[PDB]
């Protein structure tokens, strides 16, 4: 009782800190302190400060919040009279915090904590109202940790670690055959992809005007505008059923369609009889009620900041970014027409990832 | 090469930290939408039943629920016996903490601190890059409303309860009456609380925020005791009177910010009836910052970066930022001041350091 209340209330003050240090976090890889650490080793904070050209009193408050809280380590200096304390990002910390070249690499996903926390006014009154909330609403720094996170793991994983890993998939590439990815968001798994195998016609499917420009925008900057067409709407009215699809992939964004059932129809009518969707869903239990852990409270409350009133606005089924657990990928999935549901090895464990085939 | 296990073993931490982070906001707004405490009074209860006496949309609430429940802030019985619905619980134990301002263990309004200070995020991005303040004007209205809600909780539980009748003979000197002064006196509760307690007392609030002193104006007409509460807009240090006749001076959370905290105490010293009461309350970390440890001293360093420090370098202050003053250098600050007598109270919460403080 009296030690359950100062249990939680330990949990609840852990929870508001990790709060803190998490907008600390966004703050520090949008300023590239963390690269700027690691790169520097073992340094006070007048020399991290010139090293990035920022203010020494901002940076040493700063590095002292993440020496409290443990992601930094401190080597206090000698006022007496190594001269100032002195900070190191360890190794094992800059994997997750500094090096997007990491398989670890989290750092941009911090910013998940700010942007969303913006939409909080706007969650308070539709809490109320019951409207959605439109995508084009939230902040542009939200779309941006998305396209920097996405781009992040794509490029460690899609073309070294996913394609090869699927059998006879890197041939079918190569000879050539239509791609399509829904939800294109910033277009760098298109743009990999045209570059490595340029005898594909590659289409992105995304509702969101800013993705659909930015996707093309990279595919521009890239040279591979000829290989890669990117469509504004949703992909299950659009994608043709021309049965000779070798890959369709999906990232984190099926769970947001109107008609989730209906979006795999239109993957099974696109795909050739040998061809593969490339699923990535959230990991979490069959039953809702069943959830429980900190990857399940984080992956919830971004689905009531996000998930859930932007697919509301677009009509959508708003199941939410938990709505789709691996049982129901594979009894939605059946239902399609595509039998072969295979787990692979997932780039976080937030996630589950899928190759699927008819 | 890299140890695999303290990698993944950080990588779970980070995680965890965003987790808390997605949760605060989910409790920011649980209680701005009075979630908690519908939830707390009504018992057991459905995602349907809990919006529909809410006012509120199921949809949103069973959202918000799972979050809690994944978190173990709720409890869930499962339904489906096809009990029908799943049926979410917030222990009497948590209630304490997120539900019940009127519990001594009430955090919940804190948890909007994360949202409001988020906030400034792109304002501080800037001043990193150019070494300019960000002045008090600019927060948001949310976080000088939440900092008025944490402090009236606390102050109503404790200052006429427990700190008032701790304090040797003040009590009596109050009823008797003398002048009491309040250093950052903020939504005003405290001046309000005393100025119905004691109305023979004169008391006296100082605020550099114009927000702060219309607010505690607007309190105490509210409460019928304008005619003993007066604020003043500035810096105590140099308007606080040396008329060696106070009672009582109060200081909650802001000595870190003044200019010149020496002469601040210098102020009070003047202040003070030979037998007054300096209460100071600050926070609770070690005498070299770093020292710091825990998530205590993370979250509060957090909101010095973001609130603390540009805010007073903006006023062109000492900018020492939250964690600034810890209980060597309020000692040391005392002692040089004339304030020779400095004990500890307890404190409203782990995060802070109460003194009882005179001559």
């Amino acid at each position: 009782d009296m030690a359950a209340t100062e249990a939680f209330a330990g949990r609840f003050l852990d929870d508001m800190g990790g709060g803190m240090v998490s907008i600390m976090c966004a703050l520090g890889d949008q300023l590239g302190l963390f690269r700027a650490l690691a790169e520097q080793g073992p340094s006070g904070s007048a020399d991290l400060a010139s090293r990035t050209g920022l203010d020494e009193r901002y940076v040493r408050e700063w590095l002292l919040c993440l020496s409290s809280a443990g992601y930094v380590t401190v080597d206090p200096g000698d006022p007496d009279g190594g001269g100032a304390d002195r900070f190191t990002l360890p190794a094992e910390h800059a994997a997750v915090v500094a090096f997007e070249e990491s398989p670890f690499f989290m750092g941009g996903a911090s910013r998940l904590v700010p942007a969303l926390a913006a939409m909080s006014d706007a969650l308070v009154e539709a809490f109320r109202t019951g409207a959605g909330v439109p995508q084009e609403r939230y902040p542009a720094a939200l779309y941006r940790t998305m396209w920097q996170m996405s781009s992040s793991w794509l490029n460690t994983l899609l073309l070294p670690q996913w394609i090869p890993a699927i059998d006879g998939l890197a041939k079918r590439l190569e000879s050539g055959a239509p791609v399509a990815h829904v939800g294109s968001g910033g277009g760098r798994a298109l743009v990999l992809l045209a570059q490595a195998f340029p005898n594909c016609r590659c289409t992105g499917y995304d509702r969101l005007r800013l993705n659909v420009e930015r996707a093309r925008q990279e595919a521009a900057d890239a040279g591979v505008t000829d290989r890669v067409e990117i469509v504004e709407g949703d992909a299950e009215r659009l994608l043709p059923a021309t049965g000779d699809h070798a890959l369709v992939m999906c990232f984190d964004v099926l769970h947001d369609a109107p008609d989730p059932a209906a979006a795999l129809r239109a993957v099974r009518g696109a795909l050739a009889p040998d061809g593969v969707f490339l699923l990535l869903e959230s990991n979490g239990a069959d039953r809702p009620a069943d959830n429980s852990g900190s990857a399940a409270a984080m992956l919830y409350g971004a689905s009531v900041l996000y998930s859930v009133p932007a697919s509301r606005a677009a009509g959508g089924a708003a199941l939410g970014l938990m709505g789709l657990p691996p049982g129901k990928v594979r009894a939605l999935c059946a239902e399609a027409g595509l039998r072969s549901v295979k787990r692979l090895p997932s780039p976080t464990p937030l996630n589950a990832l899928y190759e699927i085939r008819p």
